[PDB]
């Protein structure tokens, strides 16, 4: 597969390659805040990140992932909609070319500057591969990212990008703590979809928190740097490593909060 983000080869075109594209619960959607409703079901949402271990930073070609050792329950996702214990795998971002867009989920049509996505597994699948193929195998924790003040907690990470640039790239990346990305609230807006790239797996609950991250202007023309292409290929920026919204089709978000 030779799927990306370009005229050519993005997200339009993915559904010849991947027919779940056209499913019935893809990611991301539009948030409409006006007819998300609030349920009291939800149990309280719980993120043990204290214990977490980050092992190493990843140029993947499509996004930069930051992958944690889900060998043992160190980093976990509890609460809220889930049932059961979700791992901590690896986050990463999606970003764009401007301040104006970026984001993959929307919230009444808005595009923030980019969306942060920390990716659990389901632990009663075993590992991660199993668990894709499974409805309920995902929990993504999504976290919209503005352009204002920088997040200290970001700035380890935007520093090592100049060490992985290209496709193929990674980097030791040890000790850092992903607690430094959350914002002070906790309120979100939950939904079944998908994951947001091929192969386009309906296996996720998203978990999207209401109050957006700041970031500096430097922060994310940093992310703007790096490159789709591997090294010595002629440059292509990542930016806009972003799928549009998707139908809503039969399902409804619920909020955290009133
Ligand atoms: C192999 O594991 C994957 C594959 C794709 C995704 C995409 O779905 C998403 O929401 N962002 C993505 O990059 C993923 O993240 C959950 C994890
Ligand atoms: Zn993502």
């Amino acid at each position: 597969h030779h799927w990306g983000y370009g005229k050519h080869n993005g997200p339009e075109h993915w559904h010849k390659d991947f027919p779940i594209a056209k499913g019935e619960r893809q990611s991301p959607v539009d948030i409409d805040t006006h007819t998300a409703k609030y349920d009291p079901s939800l149990k309280p949402l719980s993120v043990s990140y204290d214990q977490a271990t980050s092992l190493r930073i990843l140029n993947n070609g499509h996004a930069f992932n930051v992958e944690f050792d889900d060998s043992q329950d160190k980093a976990v996702l509890k609460g809220g909609p889930l049932d059961g214990t979700y791992r901590l795998i690896q986050f990463h971002f999606h970003w764009g070319s401007l301040d104006g867009q970026g984001s993959e989920h929307t919230v009444d049509k808005k595009k923030y500057a980019a969306e942060l996505h920390l990716v659990h597994w389901n632990t009663k699948y075993g590992d991660f591969g199993k668990a894709v193929q499974q409805p309920d195998g995902l929990a993504v924790l999504g976290i919209f990212l503005k352009v204002g003040s920088a997040k200290p907690g970001l700035q380890k990470v935007v520093d090592v990008l100049d060490s992985i640039k290209t496709k193929g790239k990674s980097a030791d990346f040890t000790n850092f703590d992903p607690r430094g990305l959350l914002p002070e609230s906790l309120d979100y807006w939950t939904y079944p979809g998908s994951l947001t790239t091929p192969p386009l797996l309906e296996c996720v609950t998203w978990i999207v928190l209401k109050e957006p991250i700041s970031v500096s202007s430097e922060q994310v023309l940093k992310f703007r740097k790096l490159n789709f292409n591997g090294e010595g290929e002629p440059e292509e920026l990542m930016v806009d490593n972003w799928r549009p919204a998707q139908p809503l089709k039969n399902r409804q978000i619920k909020a955290s909060f009133k």
